[PDB]
DNA sequence: CCGACGGCGCATCAGC
DNA sequence: GCTGATGCGA
DNA sequence: GTCGG
C-alpha cells in the first residue's frame, strides 16, 4: 500500500494497453512495473528512484513524477473519461470477451452488461456463460470452499475409477487463504506420452462430476483439457453458493508431476527454478525436464516419478508448495 | 538500433 | 467439406 | 514500455 496510487494508475494503464490499443507487450511492461514497485518497502519520492527498479523505464518514470506533483496523469484521466474506449476495456471483464470481442461491440453500440443481455444472439457460447455469471466469476474463492470442492472432485474422480490420480494445483496446494478458480491435474497409469489416449478418461470425470450436479456449465471441452463451471450444493434455506470457474487437465503419466510442479507456480518460482536447471545443465518445462548437451543440444526427456526427481536432477532439496512463493 | 517479450488447447473463423 | 489462422484464457 | 545483444 506504500505505493498504491502508483501502482493502480501502473495497472489501469495496463489494462488498456491490452485492451483497447490491443499492445501486449506494454501491458506486460506496465504490470512487471505495477510488480516491482509493489514489492518495494519504501514510499516512492521520485521517477529516478523508482527507474533503478528492473522493469521501470524513463515513461514510467515520467509519469510518476507527474503522479507525484499532482496526484494524477492526464492521459489516464482522459482515457477513462473516453466513452468508447472506457466502454471496450469494461467489456473485457466478460469472460469470452477479448479486446477484438470488446472492440466490435463497442463499435455497434453495445457498451453495457444490459446491452450485452439484450444481444445473445450476437453471443458465443463462452460469452453468453461469461455473462451469466459475471459477478461471480469475479469474486474468490475462500480455501474452506476449496476444501469442500476438492472433497467433491477427489471423491467423484476415484468413484469413476480408483486408479485415476488427480491433484489441485494453484495457489490452493501452496496454502493460499482463497483461490480465483480450481485448477485439476489428472492422469491415469493407461495414459502416457507415447500410448493410447483413450477419448474418455477426461469425458467421464467430467461426466461423473454433471452427474453429481456439480458442474454446472462447459466453456470449453477436449480430450486433454476441460474448462468450465461448478457449484457446491447449497443447504436448505442457506444462500446458494456463487459459481465458480474450473479447469480439468488431463496429463500423460510420465509428464505429470512436471505438470503438477508447474501448475503449483508460484509463476515467481518456475521461473527461479528454470534458471537454477539451466545453471545446472537441464532445461525445465511444463510437460519435462531434459539434460542440455555441452553444444547446447536437448537430450531426451529424463524419468519423472514425483516432484521430488525433478529437485534430484537439478540438485536442489524438496521444497514444501507452502514454500515455493518463490 | 531494433527484436524479444510464453505457449498451447479448444472454439470459431477465413480462405479454399 | 477440409485446412490453417485467429481469438481467447490460462 | 523496457530491456539488452
Ligand atoms: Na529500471
Ligand atoms: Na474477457
Amino acid at each position: 500500500t506504500l505505493n498504491g496510487g502508483i501502482t493502480d494508475m501502473l495497472t489501469e494503464l495496463a489494462n488498456f494497453e491490452k485492451n483497447v490499443s490491443q499492445a501486449i507487450h506494454k501491458y506486460n511492461a506496465y504490470r512487471k512495473a505495477a510488480s516491482v514497485i509493489a514489492k518495494y518497502p519504501h514510499k516512492i519520492k521520485s521517477g529516478a528512484e523508482a527507474k533503478k527498479l528492473p522493469g521501470v523505464g524513463t515513461k514510467i518514470a515520467e509519469k510518476i513524477d507527474e503522479f507525484l506533483a499532482t496526484g494524477k496523469l492526464r492521459k489516464l484521466e482522459k482515457i477513462r473519461q473516453d466513452d468508447t474506449s472506457s466502454s471496450i476495456n469494461f467489456l473485457t471483464r466478460v469472460s469470452g470477451i477479448g479486446p477484438s470481442a470488446a472492440r466490435k461491440f463497442v463499435d455497434e453500440g453495445i457498451k453495457t452488461l444490459e446491452d450485452l443481455r439484450k444481444n445473445e444472439d450476437k453471443l458465443n457460447h463462452h460469452q453468453r456463460i461469461g455473462l451469466k455469471y459475471f459477478g461471480d466469476f469475479e469474486k474468490r474463492i475462500p480455501r474452506e470452499e476449496m476444501l469442500q470442492m476438492q472433497d467433491i472432485v477427489l471423491n467423484e474422480v476415484k468413484k469413476v475409477d480408483s486408479e485415476y490420480i488427480a491433484t489441485v494445483c494453484g495457489s490452493f496446494r501452496r496454502g493460499a487463504e482463497s483461490s480465483g478458480d480450481m485448477d485439476v491435474l489428472l492422469t491415469h497409469p493407461s495414459f502416457t506420452s507415447e500410448s493410447t489416449k483413450q477419448p474418455k478418461l477426461l469425458h467421464q470425470v467430467v461426466e461423473q462430476l454433471q452427474k453429481v450436479h456439480f458442474i454446472t456449465d462447459t466453456l470449453s471441452k477436449g480430450e486433454t483439457k476441460f474448462m468450465g463451471v461448478c457449484q457446491l450444493p447449497s443447504k436448505n434455506d442457506e444462500k446458494e453458493y456463487p459459481h465458480r470457474r474450473i479447469d480439468i487437465r488431463l496429463i500423460p503419466k510420465d509428464q505429470y508431476y512436471c505438470g503438477v510442479l508447474y501448475f503449483t507456480g508460484s509463476d515467481i518460482f518456475n521461473k527461479n527454478m528454470r534458471a537454477h536447471a539451466l545453471e545446472k545443465g537441464f532445461t525445465i518445462n511444463e510437460y519435462t525436464i531434459r539434460p542440455l548437451g555441452v553444444t547446447g543440444v536437448a537430450g531426451e526427456p529424463l524419468p519423472v516419478d514425483s516432484e521430488k526427481d525433478i529437485f534430484d536432477y537439478i540438485q536442489w532439496k524438496y521444497r514444501e508448495p507452502k514454500d515455493r512463493s518463490e
